[PDB]
């Protein structure tokens, strides 16, 4: 996750849609290692 | 239309996917649209 | 687009998220083709 | 916790991956979150 990516949408409630994701999954990189690996532990 | 911007190739590509979805739904005839929403009333 | 998978998740909202886009995801193979092969071949 | 059902191997991977995101994401220090949002309103 380094290089940026310009993306368009239409409509509002897309666009809101989107950014709510957007936010989950750049935030998802900052989660310490030992509570991703043990989330995915717990997945299976 | 809107623009946002997203860090992370694989990041990017599942927003376009979902942005391709959002928009191509746009374009599924009415009357499918109603058949796919009324069906899933009948379930939940 | 043929066999079905059941997914949990946790959170009201973002069950709701999932749900809207499970809905696009869905609906998009209800366009038809003409449809959608211009729809690919404008966002070139 | 909340089941839903999707059909299509590729669409049940979209949103197993967006799931993933969105409980991931609070796992992430809540400072962490507070700085990614105020640098994004510092933006929009």
């Amino acid at each position: 996750d380094e290089d940026t990516y310009y993306l368009q949408v239409r409509g509002r409630r897309n666009f809101e849609i989107l950014m709510e994701l957007k936010r989950s999954l750049e935030l998802m990189e900052l989660v310490p290692q030992p509570l991703v690996d043990s989330y995915d532990q717990q997945q299976q």
